[PDB]
């Protein structure tokens, strides 16, 4: 029961600023509180700091900053603590996700999340790295990356090692990319034809049927409906629902293998209040913006937070 | 994959006008837009222009409107295209449905709606046409219809051909009326307990045992709650939300079996905005009110339109 | 199909004025006219007038309150007419459910509630009394509680016998006592894994396997979402929606063997305007406050109110 914090404030992955606030803003809302209250001991590592394809944005930023959160990362996983990795943009999960592969091969990621992030390079839209980093991650891209180099000897994630969940707002070529790699995936269609119960027990048996493999959860908030979760950068109508994204966390804690986890794309400046209601019983700051305070309360459902 | 849009802004079967604006609104907001993308070819046929009960308002307009819709309708079915039929309020379902059920003896209709639509002109609150149209298009008046002489002949559709998905608010008679004629249906309450999905393959199962009969969908947009689709002249609390009539609406199209639809009862006037997210990908207008960019969608759906 | 009104006005239970008005807001909403509508007669009895622990807040005025409603109430009863108890704050359950328990030994009480009012006196974090209500009822008080002396011969309500249902809020003693005590509960997680029909079936099940016991209905109105029931003074997220709240009641109803009910926790002061839809048909008032209307429709649904 002991949990490494790394927080992982890169904004160079999207256009916007303002998840650079998000790990000082869970932080002040009442992180260690939270952990405290659960039984749980933390170390807070306190932030990170900070033939080739040519158009990814601000990809040396992006680089740099990687590099450094894997050698953080790598260091923090060594200790067999939980490691709790708080974005930043969802590309911060390329060096979390490795960094944790290269230590526990058998890793199992669970990738929750409203879009794919599945475009390489030459079919992005926009250039912007938090779009492809489950791609980079899974080893798709076809050229080298700029200020990458480090990464390049490294074991990559495989697409039948995975599974995404909660996916809806998906590109014309990552429909095919999703496709054509064989990745599992299960849309908010099948969340909503089976329910999310039934979705992610089909996909822990899919992904890992001897129930024995440890698991790293990448939770981008806008996987949430926007009601829930207005603090983010990219929405998507129709996401989950309070009550589907508590009972997801908590399945996922059950299994009691979760090794790691990110949580990325909160965005502070965007979010919202509501609030203070008598049922904001963890030791989380009064009033707290809702998105920030749904962050803790996912993040103390994986620590084993429940009802009763 | 070729399509007929047929504009029926007919707004007198209800006290309102605005529903009279919808066809142009989403023509307006991107139609033919999201129709291109999705790889059908359309024709646009532009707006229809425009013993005995004497108890039903407004219906020589009606009667006049309905001859020249079936007409029309007629001809656009003979073409062996996909025919949308887009309201109006839900009294242009009558020349609709008659239309396509001369063509396709065996069709079967889904009509997803709040209201059964399932009044009689002795037993209406109101004299308002579009609470009688699902009554009328079933054979159930007992008398002659001012100005609809030419439809005398016609063949009806039957009960048990027919599936009212979505409904919970019906008057006291309607209910009556309901058991008596036994049309199958399906409530908020059913949907709540099943889910949407059960329920539609449930609906399908019972009128297309052996999954070979055309299908024409009436889908009256207050089916959705007001949360989603507030662009609507009768509200009922409790309503569909929005991952599931996009569910619904998929499901049908993956039949490869429906043959027409009508969307009726958006009221431009009555929508508000959100707006714009970056899930708003199809080519609608950007910030468009959220109940025609609803309908788009939902269009789009049962053209093929799917997550992945 | 006689009903007993009772309006139980005390609000002595917990810190906030308003609930003391919730039963003469229910009767200018319509009360009467829906209980006529649906073809039941009504007698409203009108509105209660009004070694040791020593740490119970209010506890003379929750007292002498009670032993009024149980004499009040246990003469309703022995009319074998249906009894409906409006509170008033959840504090009035203890004297209603033990007034229906003395008459049906058999009785069964399904607890409907985001809380689980499970605390005892030397547990309770307030104070407060309507946070203790059950334990009360369950007999698991450990001292004798001022003013309710009255009480002490009376036959306890049995933890077996009982199931609480939509709770998602619960303190940290609580948590202990409820696995403690063998109450059968049913979380929201138990709700969102299995939904509300399957539920309530496994709760009734479990409760009464043989199908042939009395029922008594507790419901807290802040079990249902505060999207949906704003008017109420202890918010939980996550709460049921209105289709679900809707159906519980409705498959208790058809039972046909619920013989009393409490709703409590109703505050008009801190009730919010929708307003006015045409599903609102009951014969409630016009614009009437969103919670006020939905205790309405929810008393309707037990008196056997459906959507055909
Ligand atoms: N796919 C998009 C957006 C990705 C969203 C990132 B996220 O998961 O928060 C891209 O940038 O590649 C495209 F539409 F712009
Ligand atoms: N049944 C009502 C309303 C019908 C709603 C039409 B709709 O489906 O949009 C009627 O007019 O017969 C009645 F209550 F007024
Ligand atoms: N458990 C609480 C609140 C109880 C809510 C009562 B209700 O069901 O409306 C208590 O007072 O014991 C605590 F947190 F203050
Ligand atoms: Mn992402
Ligand atoms: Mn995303
Ligand atoms: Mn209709
Ligand atoms: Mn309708
Ligand atoms: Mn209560
Ligand atoms: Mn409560």
């Amino acid at each position: 029961k002991n949990v490494s914090i790394i927080g992982s404030p890169l904004a160079a992955g999207q256009p916007l600023g303002g998840v650079q606030l998000a790990c000082d803003d869970l932080r002040k809302l009442g992180l260690h509180n939270v952990i405290d209250v659960l039984g749980w001991k933390y170390e807070d590592i306190g932030n990170i700091d900070n033939c080739y394809y040519d158009n990814i944005r601000n990809i040396k930023e992006i680089g740099i900053f990687s590099k450094n959160l894997f050698d953080t990362m790598s260091n923090e996983l060594r200790k067999k603590n939980f490691v709790l990795n708080i974005g930043g943009d969802h590309g911060v999960a390329f060096s979390s996700i490795l960094s944790s592969l290269q230590m526990y091969q058998n890793l199992r990621v669970i990738w929750i999340d409203a879009h794919g992030d599945i475009n390489i390079p030459e079919t992005s839209p926009s250039g912007n790295y938090h779009g492809m980093t489950l791609a980079h991650t899974l080893g798709l891209f076809k050229k080298k990356v700029p200020y990458f180099e480090w990464s390049e000897n490294l074991t990559y994630l495989k697409p039948e090692n995975t599974a995404i969940i909660g996916i809806r707002d998906i590109d014309a070529y990552e429909k095919i990319i999703l496709k054509k790699c064989n990745i599992n995936y299960y849309t908010i269609f099948d969340i909503e034809k089976n329910g999310i119960y039934n979705t992610i027990c089909t996909a822990l048996e899919k992904i890992d049927p001897n129930s024995n493999c440890p698991i790293h959860i990448s939770l981008d908030i806008d996987s949430v409906d926007n009601v829930f979760a207005p603090g983010t950068g990219t929405v998507a109508k129709g996401g989950l629902n309070y009550r589907e994204i508590n009972l997801l966390m908590k399945i996922l804690a059950e299994t009691k293998r979760v090794v790691s986890m990110d949580l990325v794309e909160y965005n502070p400046s965007l979010d919202e209040v509501d609030k203070k209601v008598h049922g904001d019983s963890l030791p989380i700051l009064d009033n707290a913006t809702k998105t920030g305070k749904l962050c803790l309360e996912l993040i103390a459902r994986v620590l084993g937070y429940d009802i009763v």
